[PDB]
């Protein structure tokens, strides 16, 4: 049998052809679309909005949301090819499109009222409206953001950390205290961008995700009307459920950009010389190179497994900490051993590694969670809680 | 809804076909029942029974993916994957004794021997009633100075082979040596018998690793060999490459059999065992090291699980064996070696058997990171071995 | 100009010509008397009380200690290069010295009377009797404890893992004494109520013998209680001087297993040239070589810190740390380097122990840590 | 009765002779006086202030070991590691340019050349009145050619990733001279009346932002006899040179390794996760212990191979040594430290980010490979294992 070392379990052939479709028509929209914005994108540090509505066209919006809502009603492994094409190119752009599909779309989907549904959903799953998901503040380190409840709805006030989307959404997913009968209950509110009470700044001066814009959520005194609150949940379920969908797709995105950083190191490596000879013949980077395909290549295994498992509904939440941890440390090591690997500063196209590692040097930290994954699964082994 | 399994993720029993589940439990059973009360006492003292080739042979352990036309049980390589790590998960000495009989004795028997070499070895092989042994390795594979004569009637061996499992007990002997046929140095096969004249197997004692398998040297001062016991079939490094091709695959589960092993001491113990007055399993430096114990085991077996099927269906390149060959031993001593760190005795100190073990398979073939090497060629077209 | 790849940075130059020879003296010692007998100890796990003779004879034993008690009147860096160059050897050999000069004689020496000093600390200087230190018991605060009756002490308890207890003389043993506090005796062997059984098919260590002690009422007279420490501080002391010891200690496993793998790759061939012409073999050479280089220079100043007095009790932490630990991580690169089934395993197994010996928790980095942030992590 | 120091565990400060800790003093007050507060916004435009090499100049910190004759201050080699560390302690983008002017351009000139161009150049480039630069690397042995023609040599070939090029008065430039029947590596003093001669600025850098670097571009460039280095030819030449800056990027890098450490080990004491701060966490205190061990005897190393190199004992590995040890763990104590703060480069403790990617240039400079590994195997071994 011949050997594909850029696919050494061939994941190719355990694909359904449905799923290769959709990884191909992602890779294409990716390769064609995103990656000519990009360079730009991350220097000047913005985003072109038109992405949404291009993205929304193809189906990669909501990918597990069904067709009556407008999304392409794909399983959760066709979600993840998605995610991993995208961030192939650019972590910003795969979080763009987590915030959509994971963190608006869903909470809307499972737990909004019908109205709700047929309001939002088809918008977002289009790309029309852009949505983004307000829930860490600052005394996190439960919430200060707060929801009185006034004639015909509830008056907000709080604020959000950098949300990404926010300054250019148009939907807002925002998770509040709301008393309810003397006690204090989280609950979730469908903001839009014209509310008198809501400002959405942006924040730049990132040193990664770049391609990406973000900014804070302001609430002061904003209006939502009785039927935009989410009525079917209440809780960290509600905040949790969406943050289980993301992380899974994180995994997924992440392997792609390894896989990206391991392409440009391997090429360079053919490309570049010393002493005579290209830089793959020296034994210490051939086992850089082992390394990267080794880790991806089970990685990947690791993922494609979850997706399955999560399709057929026999995937515990844990199984996503064992997932998104190893995908997100693997793909940082993997960006390092490649950046290492390059020489010059920054104008060559190879450091589009560099891009990649700031970018997961981040998404590593978004939360500060490797740590923290570690300590889930360190208690669901032993029954001990070493959190705090 | 869905219940998380902490010692098995991602429901590798729910991936497994109902009769590989089948083999799984019986080699445990086998395992567990037979080989578990010997080991602590095998290992302490350096002795082998034997007996147990007996014992694997009529279960159906021995060359497991040999067919049932030569009295193997024509089991798959999910199969005789699932075995190793049921055995390594007792001892990797006993599993090293059955990687010699099935991939380095009964599996290059069937793939390059005569007819009649098949149907006179493989059975008896099978059963266990002889045992095989694989003579490759010299003191200090094209580097090798044991060479074959052509005389009358057959031929002539001379050399020394060493740290040869089973060579002791063997009454089979699978040995590589160089025969120069048109001027050309190649290398080929022979079959030699226990009783061969100029045949010794002195055995090899005090090793750190291993201990609960026999190993010895094969002296061979002028050892005639008959025309009929030269492997037909095979000239050149495929020989001896393709049984340790078949052996390395075994390895790749038997290793996160032990790895298994190492964490499940480990987790038991830092549950028992208290520093200021709290389990030791409640310190994150624990729960981390946990962490990473469950995850590589995990992922590891994915990767043995998915090579195993692509061998079954024709898919596998030899290059793939390389990266499952070298993680799960990296990560099995890695892990191993985590394990005895959280242990605080001296001599739970199963770990520390697995350890010396694996650090004997890790070192076994080479002290330089081969594997690596041929994934670089693999991905570059250059070659970084000499 | 000249560099020298096993000295970089020339070491013996930053050495006195007396170091130099107590280095030398413990090397011809350790390399004459101690590397014939421990292949063949190790393997079958035997002691041989006359090693402590021939120590205290030259004047290993208690090198800190007074010329006025037998000892050879040396200082701290004199210390680690005789752990280094007996560890070098072996790190069971190391250990008993360890317990002999800072678990026995330390103790005796600093917070002894005048007539305790007199009586113990020239014998445990010749070797002629062997100290034990009874501190570590099953319970992981103590339970060993020590009840006033007429003319002095009845003491009831049980302490695991004391290394020479079953060939000691003298026992150091550490107890609760109700006024509650942690009181120090010192107790002789042939004292009524007394026991020292023997722990056998030890995995690491093997070439030194280790113990229980067993206390059933055992008498101790008012003049055997160290009169001058009480509480945490006299056992703690003891242990920060052992400490010390086993960082250079540690080094020299470290390089022992260094300078074999260098040899052994080469002698060994592959593909008709030595392994050391690979490029994975070299590195793994230049790391062993930094760490070792660098942690000798930490050792030498933390040493040189002790004897000035301006050394606090944490920086034994940091280099006791980064000895045991980066030495392990050489004798595992240096296991995984060699080809075959039979020195470097032994350091190995030791070096495992040595690291674990204290507990499995990373107890020196939390010690660190509190004293950077104030914040307390143990618990 | 003595007192842990955290930050400084071994008192180095008492390591020191009083001059050398009043040099460390003055270099220390220099850099968070005038260095720190210009590092942020130099660094986010990429742009570097020229007026600090005449600053650095007039206090004595160019060319540490340049004798006074020539307008040095006189120093040692110790003196010169503890400048390196407190100026890359604020950005390492500092620290180039200074090791540039010292090690690249003072020390080949005091060196190789001739008492003439000592006393030319030297008490210009130790004041900072002259800036200086090195043309080795080319864009990829050596192409760049000096030719002799009447009144000296005409040079053609490019040089590229100067530090200093585009605001340099002093080029010294490294070219192949076939001469009497040998073709050799010679240094050559190129200036700024030089018409062949131009030195275009790169922009775009990912690290060492605030450090200028360009080109060095030689179109028959003409350089008369004057200004040949007499004393030196072939590889020696450009190697004492990169030995001499290794010596002080070795203490620079545990600089900012340091500033790493003292960022990180403050953002846990201020920041909260469960009600604590994160400092309480095992995790965390266990990566700041491996901070604090691995800078605390970097620095021991650093310190006795300057002893060493003041004494006339140090060989040329003991450098490679020291670097590959302080660039390898400044870079992986830059990376617990980014890893700890999290986050997106938006508050102070993000100077982490930045003191990242200029240890992640800083270690690519020396090459894709561990040749100093290499280097210290052969050293070892007697087998070479380069090719
Ligand atoms: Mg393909
Ligand atoms: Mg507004
Ligand atoms: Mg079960
Ligand atoms: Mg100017």
């Amino acid at each position: 049998a011949t050997f594909h070392w850029d696919d050494p379990l061939l994941l190719d052939q355990q694909l359904a052809d449905d799923e290769r479709m959709v990884r191909d028509a992602a890779h294409a929209y990716a390769q064609g679309k995103l990656a000519p914005r990009v360079t730009e994108a991350f220097r000047h540090e913005t985003t072109d909005a038109a992405i949404f509505r291009e993205m929304g066209e193809i189906g990669l919006l909501g990918p597990t949301i069904p067709e009556q809502y407008g999304g392409p009603g794909l399983d959760y492994v066709s979600y993840g090819l998605i995610a991993r094409e995208v961030e192939r190119v650019d972590s910003g752009y795969r979080s763009m499109m987590s915030v959509q599909s994971s963190l608006v779309m869903v909470p809307i989907f499972e737990f909004g009222s019908d109205a709700q549904k047929e309001k939002y959903l088809p918008k977002l799953a289009t790309g029309e409206w852009i949505g983004c998901f307000g829930l860490t503040e600052p005394n996190h380190g439960s919430m200060v953001t707060r929801a009185r409840k006034v004639p015909g709805g509830y008056s907000l006030s709080g604020s959000k950390m950098w949300i990404t989307n926010s300054p250019i959404a148009d939907v807002f997913v925002v998770w509040a205290k709301l008393d309810e009968d003397g006690r204090d209950e989280i609950r979730g509110f469908i903001l839009e961008k014209g509310c008198k009470g809501l400002s959405a700044p942006a924040i730049h001066g990132k040193v990664g995700l770049r391609a990406s814009i973000t900014g804070e959520i302001v609430l002061d005194e904003a209006f939502v009307p009785e039927e935009n609150i989410l009525p079917h949940v209440k809780g960290l379920r509600g905040p949790f459920t969406c943050l289980n969908s993301a992380r899974y797709g994180i995994a997924w995105g992440a392997l792609g950009a390894a896989e990206s950083c391991w392409h440009i190191a391997r090429q360079y490596v053919l490309d570049r010389k010393q002493f005579g000879r290209p830089l793959a013949a020296n034994q210490l980077i051939q086992k850089k190179l082992a390394d990267m395909q080794t880790e991806i290549t089970l990685g990947l295994q690791g993922v494609l497994r979850l997706g399955r498992m999560k399709d057929e509904g026999t995937a515990a939440v844990e199984i996503t900490s064992i997932m998104k941890r190893n995908s997100c440390g693997k793909a940082l090591d993997i960006a390092r051993l490649a950046r290492d690997m390059l020489g010059g500063n920054g104008i060559s196209d190879e450091f589009g590694v560099a891009r990649h590692l700031v970018n997961l040097e981040v998404v590593n930290t978004y939360e500060g969670t490797h740590d923290i994954h570690a300590l889930i699964l360190g208690r669901a082994q032993t029954g001990i809680q070493a959190f705090f």
